[PDB]
């Protein structure tokens, strides 16, 4: 399996990059055992929070974005076996309640598989499975704006805990650890899913790797 | 008179700071004709908009960014007029509606003014009337976390947009017109109003002059 | 029509390399010179022709070569124009040295993937508009100087400090004032220059596929 | 108590030569050395004895003195805090042709304004919360760079490429690593380094004001 990383800060657009690529990639016309190309999100390796951590992340007050705060080992666990060949089962995560669902997604052997998250490339050992890392780079203030709008309307934030979390944790966690980590990158990406070319370049390197 | 500049991109703190610099230094508690210290806004000097650009600006379609919106001629004969001792009338701005207010504002003669604005160090001329520049810098995404709460409890403005203006006039304007002119500095000042020792650094400066 | 490459960075950010690179791994250097599929232009061959003080100041690196005047810009859009028609067409021949035009010249024939180099490459919407891929080659400005005083000293005959003089006084402040302001232009942005064997493979294989249809 | 005056920034950012305007404008080069008010420190003056092989690599431009491993910072601590506490003090002389450490010493006597410069002055918490003021001189990189070899080349009789193989390899790495991180614990950054006279000015101004009471 040929395995893309893809990291960039939080809201810089690689969800929505990698799901423009699968799109364009057809993959979403076929059926979901059917599917070339599968999307795998760091988000869905979040720990489990304990009783205390919940309560203090109910009131942005909670580190999500500490490497720790991912399970790494989980990750490492659930990649080897990807290149391996397995199905696996991965968790769903729920940035409402901060929390797990007892529901897992199946994840059956792709030909292409494409892992994004803000600290996608932070460990060494998860950095060695990738055969091609993308970072997606696009400016704090626009990506703060964009956050904003997406947490208030799908991870049911307000405005106020929001901008707290984010100059309280997120800002100094990412240039802390997410941007020290741009540097393995092999092609950096600017702006997100609007950069057309950009990704038109991946879609044909993955075709072609499909063929 | 001896002019001091500040500048930095929006919400960066300078009008926090030179806020906090007047009131160490004693002259929230002296008479309005007595004041030895006083300052100015160039925000004050926004010119007067026509039909069509009050529309756009409603709309957050208006680019309140660019050089052009100041009245560079008022400012640069205002400051002139200061720098000769003599006592002038300023206009007063209203945020809320974007226009002017029919009261002005009477500026006696002082001993040290401030003036500051995001681009008080734009113009060649009115740059050269500053004995010391300072450049407030902070951060785009803490910026635009400052000016979002500021500007919605403040300035009667709607998130959307904010985000809006900010993404599609601000930021531009920011690095095109504002960062530029960072250069022409004499003293840095970073993160704003709760940098007490650079505070203080200004305000024994002043006091010096003072005496 | 033939399918326009820009390529961007600033001096010595290892662009050059990067499209020789990318044309030696695509087999060009071994296709007939009217058989070329895919041909390198550098915006350095249009460095108009110096007069007699502006030479003296060159030799004494007082001349600024990295300001957008320093070009013939009206060459360059043409030239491309007539590329994109596929019109042959005539390169002139600059020799860092002599800070002068060679009277010797490079003929290009009908291309199908043509990459433009250059350190102003993105500066001129008309000629960025002209590419149908832009990119960036990020290298630092310390890196940069280091490389940039190693190769003119060892391949363009430069003294160490006149190196150092025409960076601070015109390099670094062209570079910052009307480089750095055209890399938001740029679709993907190349790390590392000439030693990323990916990014360079990425290129080599969209071009090989425009190449075959 | 002295008052304490942190001063950090790159590799050839200006740093010393602002505190020696400082000291300078203060009339400090005139008091005597038992009687004077305000000093420099030096965290150069406390780079590591090396060791054989060390010192061969350091000759060869191999060896790390940008990491914080390569200064005592025990010993720096130490000596700032019995500065705080009006002791006088033993401060070894650094040589930076041999990379060694001089048998000759400078004591410096109870002062009321001690300013400390260094690359890494602001890497440690314990040393920085001994600052009562904290100044970054902001240089950019390729600009350091510059003046840090024609320096090296003409005061501490380093060879070109060796200088430019020791950024690379060792300064550039560990100046991003180690003190680009600490900028933010800055109180006041000060540009164009020794030749911004204002902010100089400013400093001289306020030191001079803590001194008369
Ligand atoms: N070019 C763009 N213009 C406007 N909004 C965008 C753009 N790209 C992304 N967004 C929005 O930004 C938010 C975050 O993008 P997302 O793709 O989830 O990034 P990430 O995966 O890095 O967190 C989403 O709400 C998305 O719709
Ligand atoms: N250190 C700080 N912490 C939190 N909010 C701050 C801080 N400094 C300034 N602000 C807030 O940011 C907003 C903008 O600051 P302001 O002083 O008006 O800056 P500017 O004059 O540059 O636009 C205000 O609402 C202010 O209260
Ligand atoms: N990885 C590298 N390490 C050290 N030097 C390099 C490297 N890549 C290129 N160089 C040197 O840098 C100089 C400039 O590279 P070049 O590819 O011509 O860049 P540009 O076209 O941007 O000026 C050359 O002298 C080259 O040998
Ligand atoms: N304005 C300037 N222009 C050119 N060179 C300068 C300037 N200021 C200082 N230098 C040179 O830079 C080198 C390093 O300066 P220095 O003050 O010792 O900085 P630092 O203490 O940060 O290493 C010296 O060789 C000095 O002559
Ligand atoms: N329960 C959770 C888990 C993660 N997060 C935030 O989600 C982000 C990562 O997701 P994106 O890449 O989608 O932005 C982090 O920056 C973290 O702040 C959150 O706000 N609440
Ligand atoms: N009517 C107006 C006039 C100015 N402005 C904004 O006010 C800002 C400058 O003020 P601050 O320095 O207070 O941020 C600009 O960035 C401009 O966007 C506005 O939003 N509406
Ligand atoms: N005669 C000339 C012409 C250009 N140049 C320099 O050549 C550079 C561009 O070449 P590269 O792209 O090969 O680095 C510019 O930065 C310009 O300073 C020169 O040093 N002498
Ligand atoms: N023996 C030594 C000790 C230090 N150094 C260099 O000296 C520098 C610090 O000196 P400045 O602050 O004077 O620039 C470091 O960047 C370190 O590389 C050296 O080149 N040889
Ligand atoms: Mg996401
Ligand atoms: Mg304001
Ligand atoms: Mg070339
Ligand atoms: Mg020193």
């Amino acid at each position: 399996p040929f395995l893309i990383g893809v990291s960039g800060g939080t809201a810089s657009g690689k969800s929505s990059v990698c799901a423009k690529i699968v799109q364009l990639l057809g993959q979403n016309e076929v059926d979901y055992r059917q599917k070339q190309v599968v999307i795998l999100s760091q988000d869905s390796f979040y720990r489990v929070l304990t009783s205390e951590q919940k309560a203090k992340a109910l009131k942005g007050q909670f580190n999500f974005d500490h490497p720790d705060a991912f399970d790494n080992e989980l990750i490492l666990k659930t990649l080897k076996e990807i290149t391996e060949g397995k199905t696996v089962q991965i968790p769903v995560y729920d940035f409402v309640s901060h929390s797990r669902k007892e529901e897992t997604v199946t994840v059956y052997p792709a030909d292409v598989v494409l892992f994004e998250g803000i600290l996608a490339f932070y460990s060494q050992e998860v950095r060695d499975l990738f055969q091609m890392k993308l970072f997606v780079d696009t400016d704090a203030d626009t990506r703060l704006s964009r956050r904003v709008l997406r947490d208030i309307s799908e991870r049911g934030r307000d405005l106020e805990q929001i901008l707290s979390q984010y100059i309280t944790f997120v800002k100094p966690a990412f240039e802390e650890f997410c941007l020290p980590t741009k540097k393995y990158a092999d092609v950096i990406i600017p702006r997100g899913a609007d950069n057309l070319v950009a990704i038109n370049l991946i879609v044909q390197h993955i075709q072609d790797i499909l063929n």
